[PDB]
């Protein structure tokens, strides 16, 4: 069986808490992520050789795809990597940014805290469904920008470093209408360990 | 002062339970609708006349807008627009299909059950935010169709007889994910009179 699998998440269910609640992370990786690897798994179906492409490579390769799928695998292939994405990103455990990702904020963006105010707005200012994203060019360079719905950066050769689900689902339960509230309490959980991996992985 | 306003709830808070829950409704209302109100206001301001635009004028002519607001106004009239209309379209009185929106029904989905069947699906595969409509053409043809966003019939020439808020803060604290819930349940409390008005208003 070399179908598509939800990977499962990497620490308790209440771990990130009190930032982010139980009963969403129940929701949001038991329901919402198991959701999109099941809509994908079915669309491949049809065309069982994708089985055998990565995440990645569907989501490089979404404008060469069968026409009757290219949609369904934009939107399920986008929930699949940008979920398994999230929770890796996130993590009980306390970190800071160090090493060549430290360097390259601050050669960046000037700062941490100018990083850091420049995300919080582009993640506050997404309208509708969709992810705000710190991203590395093939040469390091970082920039941060949004995608709609379940578009991933990946798609536009640009390499996801840390990213926030601004969809209502990943924070309604907890703060209704208040993003901002979300957005700033999910710094507390960012895993910059992780992140310094996908930024050394160029 | 000639400012959008939030149009009052036309019922109790907890008048539409147990089907839409009394806190999602206060939400809703009390912090999303009035945002939209808000923000366009302010996106006004530079242009004082626009504020003696309707908001139907402002969502029919978004391209020939300054182009330093087409953008805002398409959002937050749009939101502004289509809650003032989700929430007239819900009642707590019991109501049901009649006259000639009833007659059109039957004429273009062949019956009631078929335009509930076409109606819930189109709801439920909406992707990301976004609302399910069901609209007529001036001369009264109808048809099912939904927008992204806040995104408008109204911007293509049609007209919304009846409309349903897709948006997950719309559905989230009570369903989860299970918007099919939601939806099967909305129609219990779709104003049918309300709907009538609107088709006559062709
Ligand atoms: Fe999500
Ligand atoms: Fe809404």
């Amino acid at each position: 069986n070399n179908k598509f699998k939800v990977k499962p998440l990497p620490y308790a269910y209440d771990a990130l808490e009190p930032y982010i609640d139980k009963e969403t992370m129940k929701l949001h990786h038991d329901k919402h992520y198991q959701a999109y690897v099941d809509k994908l798994n079915a669309a491949l179906e049809k065309y069982p050789e994708l089985y055998n492409y990565s995440l990645c490579e569907l989501l490089q390769n979404l404008d060469s795809l069968p026409k009757d799928i290219a949609t369904t695998v934009r939107n399920n292939a986008g929930g699949a990597y940008n979920h398994k994405f999230f929770f890796d990103i996130m993590t009980p455990e306390k970190t800071i940014p160090s090493e060549s990702l430290k360097e390259a904020i601050d050669r960046d963006f000037g700062s941490f805290e100018k990083f850091k105010q420049e995300f919080q707005k582009s993640a506050l200012d997404v309208f509708g469904s969709g992810w705000a994203w710190l991203v590395a060019t093939k040469d390091g360079k970082l920039s941060i920008m949004t995608t709609p719905n379940q578009d991933s950066p990946v798609s536009k050769n640009l390499t996801p470093i840390i990213g926030l689900d601004v969809w209502e689902h990943a924070y309604y339960l907890k703060y209704q209408n208040r993003r901002n509230e979300y957005i700033d309490n999910w710094f507390n959980v960012v895993n910059w360990n992780g992140a310094l991996e996908n930024y050394k992985n160029l």
